[PDB]
């Protein structure tokens, strides 16, 4: 596969409809060697059964909350793989009550703080605490979604903390370029996952898009993990410190309906 | 002038370098009366001095970084304005060590947090606390810089507080257009103001995008000033959710050097 | 008014519904002297009548897709304005047949290139023809819309019209800002026009936009207008080479349905 | 190689330099059954030899400033591939006199009539003329260029013929995504090229990206390559509509310098 003798860390996996979890099947088919974190004991036997089934027996326990947290996973870590090639960012989270209803009534500083602390920081805090750690050639990657760029009725404030995401990826790939990294991200379309069922109406969203996105058909965690891979392999050394949109053109289209 | 008959609040005013006192010069030359806030009594005085010379006398203290601060303000003003028409936010700040260097070395959590916090938050939360007493025809402006969309030297996080902004901007106004109130953003180019001593090289800033910007000049608060009048008058009616850019044309080409 | 002192020329006014006349209307309430011109005699008549009531006298007849008529125009417009401050293009074409249905079995190699040649090439002709003629402080104004940025149905091949227009903007106010000419377009929501009838299912595009847009109802040609005003007066001197949105917000949100 | 299986048309080889070589070996490399195609006598040797390295034996004449041209070599090659996967065009012109100097100066209605109708009219003229003799889940990719996006000395009217070659990427992925085609463009950083030489200062502007782009080097057709094998591979079926940029991040940086 064109990941051969590339070993990547894949954060995120909570379940099998797990973004991330298509995103492991894809470079594992494509020969890299993986390593994964979990959030907490909530989760942490599911994502060891499937590190298992893909030939990792790397699972370490990592709350991006926290920077002690990130400082000894990468500590550990370290112990197997003194060096890597980059890893993959699919991680988001706000509470609740902040993703229903008018956003202006909705958001509270608290719920600022957290979605954008835990949504964008922890992406250049994970850089941070591995720079050292990465070989020249190594990519970084992360997930937005539309509600970065247009205003998106319930996403609310979880749209702020991917504008300044997207605004990250271009920060840290203008700084770390120049050793040899690159960073990008996939703006991906809706797709049904566990953290989706947070959003109000979210099975509404999925049915729009399906009847006007250009191809049809909304994407699959298949194809965001193969445009995951590619973005992560040698094959896209010309691409760094951009959005790519895999919603299968629902973004480039207006008034379909 | 275009404003008469307007009641607009005005913050951020620290300075007669300040853009918020050029976009309060032009503000009241279109007829408009206005109200200023400040800061701490560090800068008390010359705010009460800049607002009798455009004859007002509503000067109340605010720090956004407080709740309590925000509420007790517009209280304070409902007693002179039980009703006005929108405001202008011209508040930044994040602390002076993410201003230097690389990126990723310098950032930190708090750092971060902070400088969204102040300058990205606090925009919608004075929103928050004073949509009961908008008028209809109402509108709300912010001042954003080019570096939340391009990865701009030393600007660092402020270019992802920036990103975080525009995308308030957008979601403000989809939230608060129904009830017939507008929000928009303008991007400034580098004017030389207390606030931009703080970016590492400004002066070099400054020099390269006089040389290049097409009208071949650095814009001025006149400039600024102008733009945002109209911005808050009824003449843009149709304009909202919008980031206007005022740099003199620079974003738009490349390579003049 | 704040276009006191500046002449300006004004095309496209075909009736009283013309975005143009919006426009014309707007200028002459602040201030500015007009002159118009016609496309054909199938309205001259009306051209004359309406300029009179705006206190001009000044109609010459130009129709763009020839060289000779634009330079036989200005020859005659410099008999009475020797220099002056600018002009609104606000003109497009495009075979009828090339805007109902599915664009790559609608559009031709000879409509692809007339709507190219009369909705793009047609601005920098006519400022190619003058250039000698504008004072310093000039501005020029031309009309797209969000065709150029998403594909819409029907829309087919003024989209593609419309991009070579936006970027015919930025290479303009790039070679014209330093001798002191500005050049930006505005990308107006919907309008019942004369030209509007010709799109496949205008109706409908209007409705939606209607329920969708952030402010709760389409734009008038009075709100363009008054923009257009703006952009071309001295107020707007830091503003070049950009596209405003005057579409209520329509363009920044997604998924109010 | 993730191609197997699929039958690929490449335009615009001209010499070993050229982005549609770079492209050739890389599909070739990763599977792809090729076709190949040349402008006119003055290129069939060079091509009908590298076709031959490239194990393919299929060399047609197809010149796109001529309807009749494209419909005879599509005939032709129907009579070996009845039904096929897509193609890439890599074709661009315009009159050298055109990008030389200031812009509003250079262009010519002629000028830009050539430049948009070989630029952006060939891609869907392309396309509509073998539209029946794609498979399902087929791709098509042309080459853009940054001039599409801002105003770039001496590119002059070919940056208006790229914006309307991007638009024209939307307006097909929207009208053939239901048929199962996707479109997509690749926005390349500067290249030495047969066709960059035509370019005026095109030296200053290669040694330029190479100094202020993030990976700290200019991209290769092999970078292209890469990235055009995977866009036209089953790989990146959620991508429809996108232009994506393989600059080496050059676009999302600003004062590098
Ligand atoms: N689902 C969609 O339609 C969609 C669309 C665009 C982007 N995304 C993005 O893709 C990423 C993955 O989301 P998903 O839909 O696969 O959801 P998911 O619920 O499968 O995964 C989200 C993950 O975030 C992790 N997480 C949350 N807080 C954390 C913390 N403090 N520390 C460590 N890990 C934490 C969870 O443990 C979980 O594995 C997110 O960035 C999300 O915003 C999802
Ligand atoms: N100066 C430039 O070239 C430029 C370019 C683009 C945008 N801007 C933006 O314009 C706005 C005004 O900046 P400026 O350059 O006029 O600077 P300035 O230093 O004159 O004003 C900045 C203001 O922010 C206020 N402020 C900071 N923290 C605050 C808090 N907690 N509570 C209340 N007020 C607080 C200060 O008191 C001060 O009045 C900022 O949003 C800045 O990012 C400036
Ligand atoms: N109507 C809308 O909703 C809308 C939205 C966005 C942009 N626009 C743009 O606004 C401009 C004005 O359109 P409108 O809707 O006011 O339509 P309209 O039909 O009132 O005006 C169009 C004008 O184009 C002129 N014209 C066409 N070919 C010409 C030629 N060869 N020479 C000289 N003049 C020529 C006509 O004479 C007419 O005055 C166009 O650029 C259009 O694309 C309209
Ligand atoms: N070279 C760069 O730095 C760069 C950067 C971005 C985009 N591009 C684009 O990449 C594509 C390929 O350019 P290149 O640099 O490889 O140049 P090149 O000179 O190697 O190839 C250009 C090709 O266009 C073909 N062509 C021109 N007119 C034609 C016509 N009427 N019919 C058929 N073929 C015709 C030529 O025969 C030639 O093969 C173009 O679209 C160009 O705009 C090049
Ligand atoms: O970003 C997302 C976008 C979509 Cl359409 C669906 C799910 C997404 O992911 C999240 C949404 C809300 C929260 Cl609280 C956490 C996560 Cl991970
Ligand atoms: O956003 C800005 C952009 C520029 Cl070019 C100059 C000054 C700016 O404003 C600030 C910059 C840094 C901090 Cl700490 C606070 C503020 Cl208000
Ligand atoms: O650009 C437009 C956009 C819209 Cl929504 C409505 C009318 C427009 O203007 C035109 C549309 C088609 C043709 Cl043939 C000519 C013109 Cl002037
Ligand atoms: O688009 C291009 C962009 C760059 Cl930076 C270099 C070469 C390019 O390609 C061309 C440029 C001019 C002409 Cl006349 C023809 C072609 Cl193919």
């Amino acid at each position: 596969g064109f990941l051969s003798g590339k070993r990547i860390l894949v954060t995120g996996v909570a379940s099998k409809l797990s973004i991330a979890y298509g995103i492991a099947q894809a470079m594992h088919r494509e020969g890299a060697e993986l390593a994964f974190t979990y959030q907490n004991d909530k989760l942490k036997g599911r994502v060891e059964e499937f590190a298992a089934q893909l030939g990792s027996d790397i699972v370490l326990q990592c709350d991006v909350a926290e920077d002690a947290s990130i400082d000894t996973m990468f500590a550990e870590l370290g112990k197997v793989w003194p060096k890597f090639d980059g890893f993959v960012h699919s991680i988001g989270f706000a509470p609740g009550d902040q993703l229903d209803g008018d956003y202006v009534n909705a958001v509270t500083r608290e719920g600022f703080k957290i979605a954008h602390d835990i949504s964008s920081y922890s992406f250049v805090a994970m850089a941070k605490a591995c720079r050292s750690m990465l070989n020249p050639g190594s990519a970084l990657l992360t997930l937005s979604y539309l509600g970065a760029e247009r205003a998106i009725p319930n996403y609310n404030v979880m749209g702020l903390a991917k504008a300044s995401l997207e605004a990250n990826v271009r920060y840290m790939a203008n700084a770390m370029g120049p050793e040899g990294v690159r960073v990008n991200a996939i703006s991906a379309g809706p797709i049904r996952t566990l953290a989706a069922s947070g959003i109000k109406d979210f099975r509404k969203m999925l049915a729009h898009c399906e009847a006007v996105t250009p191809i049809r058909r909304t994407v699959t965690i298949e194809d965001v993990g193969n445009s995951a891979a590619f973005l992560c392999s040698d094959l896209s050394a010309g691409i760094s410190g951009e959005v790519v949109h895999v919603d299968g053109g629902f973004s480039i289209a207006a008034m379909n309906e």
